[PDB]
């Protein structure tokens, strides 16, 4: 099986690579997180926004598994499905996977006032809240009325002294009954046991394609917590809860842009918010569309790379939205952290006070549209050059727009 | 880096393993769970009993890591910690792994009048919860006193609607601020940035050993949800939070006894209560002592046991409590499930109405204390031998009494 996954704090491309490569694929699995992730897909001027609809979506050969640590917005999901033909028996969502709720969004955003960690409040955490709970709903409970119906009464009686403060409205019984009254016959038809799938198409050899979101920076355990999200997001979390084991894992093709960003709260040692981060505020804060709220802008953190590198086991790199610098002046890399008067070269715990040390490098003009190595500028490779020395994984896919043909194989 | 992992739900024998070939590591590494973990080392006459410790800790020039996933409760670690001589620079505890406060076992005991999922009550489920509401307190938080300050009192803030229903004191935030002004002094020496130092000793080629506790089918994610725990408990999850990589992973050793058990609520397709179960409870309720519960007892599952192994990527196995069978009449091991008259040979992850279908053994008298395989009765090596074949991985250790040294190597 093998792995993409983003090395940053999200927003890296993921989708794009993975819609590039899922022609040679099997399986495309989507393993961790849920609607938070949005991304685009684009060929031939049109652009697909996908949520949790794994990227493989495009190719009707490829078999879309929606795996057990997901987390599951089915009114979101069935209206992703809808854009598409013929999704029955090339999507599977996993029955172990867990549903989240509408008071799941609402307790986000009641947290939220107090803890500013600039969640994209759909719900995300309080739903693996109440997947450690063990109370949590998931996704092959909806295949049987009863048992639904008894986890849902459960629910409104573990609610109920928190509908005031949650703000839950005087129908949310009544309402979330309907709810699934209503998209409960649309979904029941693709939930399966996708953990079985898994380890009979591993055991056959056939080819699985592990799709991250987010990114390892937002790892709950190891991100920047507790500005993170809560799932795990490194290539291992795709074989902690897909069926697949760490053996099973041959390449890990770790997705970074040229630049960096994140949305929301918490330490970006490389954010440039001078003059010179401005080319980044207005070609990349707004990350195409499907993402609502403007990137945090900054460069390339090598000291942050070789970490996330280090986490994945990443054989190959993918670098993305060169684009992007077309037309910047000079692209800084941030290549140690200053920290009290000493030099880190290793990412730490803890990034209070570690002041980003750059290396300069000059700019380019038409990298975009590029589809040829030999087509490139001076100044692009020798950009490529120097990453790949200093993280020691080759860059083996270069990105020179959204457009999925827009990328140079090495 | 090589795992020790539990196939079965837990009380495998892990502890015992670990010690036995923690000599041959530089790290021994607690990946996950907490003091819910209870197990014995057994050596000379002398019983350790160890919580969250990890099991290298009889051998001084071995480095012992409890990593970034564990939640840790302080005060019962400290208990711990004084029970050797010098574990100054041979224990270390990840800054990033979660506390556990006492409000923790009380909503532990509260929601399980509910739930009775049959938990230690242990607060491990709350603390995971309070880790994916980015609320909880990390290691790394007691070595600065106005961030630690800091921390407790959103949670004093936050746990003021709960003080009736989890019945917690009218000095809950004086006694708690007095816990740590008590334990941090005693755990600070030991915090550590583990996911740094494993990272480099996975790079410089130092010998790493993981240590898994609970057991697969325990898994919160792939195990008999809800009657699980709220970690993921495979090899995969050792690589998911210490720093370490999928491609890392080298020997993957299932542990399994060589009959079943559980403790707490659940399926247990091969639970025995008839009389030919009787043998199993005189000897093997009582998992020694370190664990209070009586365990349920049934017989060993190759239906369960196959998808264990699947998940974890077993290379080797671990046959434990042999012993324990001396002078049975009849052993049997469950070979697939009755399903409504289909046969099953593949665990569903439902196992409502799932029967089990037996094979008869010849019982053994005298396995114990026998330390050569040509010692063994042939009856205990025709057992060894089905099981190999039927599951497909290699017994390469067994396991004749409590004792390190009783102990088989093939
Ligand atoms: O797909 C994403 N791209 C970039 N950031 C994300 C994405 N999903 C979640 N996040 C960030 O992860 C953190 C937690 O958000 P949550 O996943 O909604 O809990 C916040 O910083 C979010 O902005
Ligand atoms: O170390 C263990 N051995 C056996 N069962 C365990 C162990 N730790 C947790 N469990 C079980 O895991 C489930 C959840 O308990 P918790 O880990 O205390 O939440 C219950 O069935 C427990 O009995």
């Amino acid at each position: 099986a093998d792995v993409v996954v983003g090395i940053q704090w999200g927003d890296e491309g993921k989708g794009k690579i993975v819609d590039r490569i899922a022609k040679d694929y099997d399986f495309v699995v989507r393993y961790q997180g849920g609607h938070n992730a949005g991304h685009t897909i684009v060929h031939k001027g049109v652009k697909h926004s996908l949520h949790l609809m794994p990227s493989g979506v495009l190719y009707p050969k490829c078999k879309n598994i929606i795996s057990s640590a997901v987390v599951v917005s089915v009114k979101d999901l069935c209206e992703e499905i809808s854009a598409f033909e013929d999704l029955e028996n090339r999507l599977f969502v996993s029955d172990r996977a867990h549903v989240i709720l509408p008071y799941h969004a609402k307790k986000d955003a009641f947290k939220e006032k107090s803890q500013n960690i600039g969640t994209t409040k759909k719900g995300i955490g309080p739903c693996y809240e109440d997947k450690m709970a063990r109370s949590g709903i998931r996704m092959g409970d909806l295949l049987d009325d009863k048992i639904l119906e008894e986890k849902l009464n459960a629910h409104f009686k573990a609610i109920e002294p928190f509908k005031k403060a949650y703000d839950l409205g005087e129908n949310y019984e009544k309402d979330l009954m309907g709810y699934f009254k209503t998209y409960a016959p649309k979904i029941c038809p693709f939930i399966k046991d996708t953990t079985s799938m898994l380890i009979e198409a591993n055991q056959k050899g056939e080819k699985i394609l592990l799709e991250g979101a987010q990114g390892t920076l937002l790892d709950i355990d190891l991100g920047t917590y507790p500005f993170v999200t809560s799932s795990n997001t490194t290539s291992a979390s795709a074989c902690v809860s897909t069926g697949l084991n760490p053996k099973a894992i041959n390449e890990v093709i770790g997705i970074t842009k040229a630049y960096s960003t994140r949305v929301g709260n918490g330490p970006f040692p490389s954010e440039d918010t001078t003059p010179m981060g401005d080319h980044l505020r207005t070609k990349g804060a707004e990350f195409g569309t499907t993402t609502k709220r403007p990137r945090r802008c900054g460069w390339l953190d090598l000291v942050a790379l070789k970490y996330a590198c280090a986490l994945n086991g990443c054989t190959q790199l993918a670098l993305m939205k060169l684009d992007v610098l077309d037309g910047i002046d000079a692209i800084k890399v941030c290549v140690a952290y200053e920290r009290k008067g000493e030099r880190l070269e290793i990412f730490p715990s803890d990034l209070k006070d570690c002041v980003p040390i750059y290396q300069t490098f000059k700019g380019w003009e038409k990298s975009v549209g590029v589809r040829k190595l030999d087509d490139l500028e001076p100044n692009v490779r020798e950009y490529i050059r120097f990453i790949e020395k200093e993280v020691g994984v080759k860059i083996r896919l270069i990105s020179t727009s959204p457009e999925r043909e827009d990328t140079i194989f090495l």
